[PDB]
């Protein structure tokens, strides 16, 4: 068993065309996990707040960062940082 | 130049069922929007690092949460609080 999903991009578009390049940058055998990992995720951060997926892709650009990704998830979350590393003790 | 993709989901996996129904309480015009933002989003945190968006596949469960994804985002990216704490200690 396994399900089929297609999707397109749009070449057009800065970060279509940002993830085109990306994903050319890996050998056409290793893209079938690539994709079902690349969508899974991106599905995840979708049930975690639907804005996340159309928010990380409408940001994408090459200073994409963790750090953006932290704040985005902030915005859409509420996620506050818990704990820290105890040095930080001010 | 509207490229298009190709990828295949594994019910048999708990991370592959649980996108499943994700997938299906989404309305199947809406869809293809939602894949491609799902898609880009997912590669975009592999260009982060390639290992973060098989982290979350696997990691992936109904406890899914911001916080996990802010910690596999650490561990694999170097990302921390910072300043960020002085606000949190009130």
């Amino acid at each position: 068993k396994r399900k089929k999903y297609t999707l397109y991009l749009h070449p057009e578009k800065a970060a279509d065309f940002q993830t085109l390049e990306a994903i050319e940058s890996v050998p056409r055998s290793e893209r079938g996990e690539l994709f079902r990992n690349a969508f899974i995720s991106g599905m995840a951060l979708h049930q975690l707040d639907p804005r996340l997926p159309v928010l990380l892709t409408a940001i994408l650009s090459e200073e994409f960062s963790a750090d953006q990704v932290v704040t985005l998830l902030s915005q859409t979350t509420g996620w506050k940082p818990s704990q820290a590393d105890i040095r930080a003790v001010l």
